[PDB]
């Protein structure tokens, strides 16, 4: 989700931008499948 769609189409950047919008963490990367936005 939030822009990253899965391993065809993903995107550091919007889930960067989504975790980066929540207090305590400063990034965000497609994981959990590919699809998943992992916030650290």
């Amino acid at each position: 989700g939030f822009g990253c769609n899965g391993p065809w189409n993903e995107d550091d950047l919007r889930c960067h931008n989504h975790c980066k919008s929540i207090k305590g963490y400063k990034g965000g990367y497609c994981a959990k499948g590919g699809f998943v936005c992992k916030c650290y």
